[PDB]
């Protein structure tokens, strides 16, 4: 009520060029008349017996009209200076929502739009499962300064309706983004990928691997993997389509360093392929006993 300023520089209000602005006087109690004059300008604009009190209007907004004004009662205490300052109402923030994992997903936002004013963002989400929509629940926003907000212990089968509202001193802006966590899904890939050789087997080459630590333990969720091997300096790509986490390739090139790398993903096939894993290089066995002599 006494004089409400929104977030930003201490004693600067805002408005909208081409519109009319409306200026308030900071040391007011609301109805006590005031002179408003911008400084340099000796031209009064409103009198105390203007009819509309602590406040002031201006028709056309424009550059002329941004700058410094001062506002002071009838007693001659002075109420406070009054900085105007333009700009325009905030636009529908682009937002994009990721997941890594089964159970938790993070998105981020960014304004589609500059309006050159100070700007905050509220974040908010809520279930429609699928009985009906949920209360809305806040989306918790990075600290450190990061636009990114968290949803923790989701519902892989539910969809979600992320709010992200864009909020500058003009009015608001409300982004809606329908995320089902069963279509943004996409793991990280593979680690501790290992290519190793088989004794007695020329041809073959053990790949290992495990899960990524993006996966939690003891899940209820499981990964298939896709993995690619090729010889060394060969241009094309051989793909195997292992079950679990090995693979025993019986097409390698004795006495070659082969390159193999791997991809998770959701064993219901459900969300995209994780990333390829950095490639790992493997040689095949060398039995072949040396130093031979006659018999
Ligand atoms: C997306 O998110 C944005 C922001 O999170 C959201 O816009 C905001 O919605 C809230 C909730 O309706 C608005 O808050 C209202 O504000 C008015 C004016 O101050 C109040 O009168 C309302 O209060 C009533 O309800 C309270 C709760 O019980 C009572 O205690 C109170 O006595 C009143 O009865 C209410 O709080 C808010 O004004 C907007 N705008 C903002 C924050 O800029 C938007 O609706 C969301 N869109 C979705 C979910 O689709
Ligand atoms: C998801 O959030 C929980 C917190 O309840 C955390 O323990 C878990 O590690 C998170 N998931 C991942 C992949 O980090």
């Amino acid at each position: 009520s006494p004089c409400p300023q929104a977030w930003g520089p201490p004693g600067v209000q805002y408005g909208q060029p081409g519109r009319s602005v409306k200026l308030c006087c900071p040391g007011v109690t609301a109805g006590d008349p005031v002179s408003w004059f911008r400084d340099g300008e000796p031209k009064l604009l409103q009198g105390p017996d203007s009819g509309l009190g602590h406040e002031l209007v201006l028709a056309q907004a424009d550059s002329t009209d941004e700058g410094t004004y001062i506002c002071q009662t009838l007693d001659g205490a002075l109420g406070g200076t009054v900085t105007l300052q333009l700009g325009y109402p905030p636009a529908r923030p682009v937002v994009s929502c990721q997941a890594a994992d089964y159970e938790n997903f993070s998105c981020t936002w960014s304004p589609s739009q500059i309006s050159g004013l100070p700007t905050r963002y509220l974040t908010s989400y809520r279930k429609k499962t699928v009985s009906p929509s949920t209360g809305p629940w806040p989306c918790p926003q990075d600290p450190l300064g990061a636009a990114r907000c968290v949803v923790h212990g989701a519902e892989f089968w539910s969809q979600y309706r992320i709010n992200v509202t864009e909020v500058n001193p003009l009015g608001a802006s409300t982004r809606l983004l329908d995320v089902s966590l069963q279509s943004i899904l996409r793991p990280d890939p593979p680690q501790g990928l290992r290519v190793e050789s088989v004794p007695g087997y020329p041809r073959r080459l053990r790949a290992s691997w495990t899960y990524p630590a993006s996966w939690p333990s003891q899940p209820h969720f499981l990964l298939k993997f896709r993995l690619q091997y090729r010889p060394a300096q060969h241009p094309a790509w051989s793909t195997v389509e292992p079950a679990g986490l090995e693979e025993v390739i019986t097409d390698a090139v004795a006495g070659l360093p082969h390159a193999v790398r791997v991809s998770a993903r959701d064993f219901l096939d459900a969300g995209t392929w994780s990333t390829w894993s950095p490639e790992a290089w493997g040689t095949p066995s060398t039995g072949t006993i040396p130093k031979e002599i006659p018999a």
